[PDB]
């Protein structure tokens, strides 16, 4: 089994810790933790290609997408590797994250260790928003917080 | 060729950006960039095992050392994978880093992507200090700044 972790920070109040665990190669990755400082409701949540935060979250590049597929929802066959389920913040601005995803991985071609996890300003429209931008980014707006995904004990 | 990058931060004083590049599998890695906010002179410079910054630099674990070797100098056959050359800060507290290291890698068993780079309070004694601690950590004192090593474009 493999574990990873990410500390999310930004220029506003959004901050969080997200854990990843994968019991076996190509198996589901469990994703969990808490993010605070968010507006109530849904927020886009993606793995971006680069673990480069030299210019903040902007330097993380696009969604992790090694086969140049369209942006989609987590359950779509046509999705980027980095297209995780939206997180949901409650009335106190807290998202308690509970995700299982079988497209991301902690080894192999879909490995996300060393890449950037980003939480967004708005909801990800899952590629279903009816404009081209939707099938590139999900229209999730700005990058509010992020961090590089690291190997954990 | 593969590139990686690391943003070093701690609690305010010490800040830096370090780049990594490796032309081929098993080949030397070039390490370069700049760190500011240091006292003049030598500072230990290590890759630690875990890319876990949940408790700041403390949660990075020990030096990256997959074969349970002794701590050494970078040119020693017996060293941890993470034992890089000390960095040297000038009289203004700036270390211009220029390293070539043949033991670290950006792929394979010695891969450091997803692990933590750490710069220290004191010089690493290269495992040639006067106590048993020397051959574990190099007696480099506190972890002044760190970051997770991420994949770069
Ligand atoms: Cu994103
Ligand atoms: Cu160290
Ligand atoms: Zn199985
Ligand atoms: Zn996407
Ligand atoms: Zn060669
Ligand atoms: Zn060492």
């Amino acid at each position: 089994a493999t574990k990873a972790v990410c500390v999310l920070k930004g220029d506003g109040p959004v901050q969080g810790i997200i854990n990843f665990e994968q019991k076996e190669s190509n198996g589901p990755v469990k994703v969990w933790g808490s993010i605070k400082g968010l507006t109530e409701g849904l927020h886009g949540f993606h793995v971006h290609e680069f673990g480069d935060n030299t210019a903040g979250c902007t330097s993380a590049g696009p969604h992790f997408n090694p086969l140049s597929r369209k942006h989609g929802g987590p359950k779509d066959e046509e999705r980027h590797v980095g297209d995780l389920r939206n997180v949901t913040a409650d009335k106190d601005g807290v998202a308690d994250v509970s995700i299982e995803d079988s497209v991301i991985s902690l080894s192999g071609d879909h490995c996300i260790i060393g890449r950037t996890l980003v939480v967004h300003e708005k909801a990800d429209d899952l590629g279903k928003g009816g404009n081209e931008e939707s099938t590139k980014t999900g229209n999730a707006g700005s990058r509010l917080a992020c961090g590089v995904i690291g190997i954990a004990q």
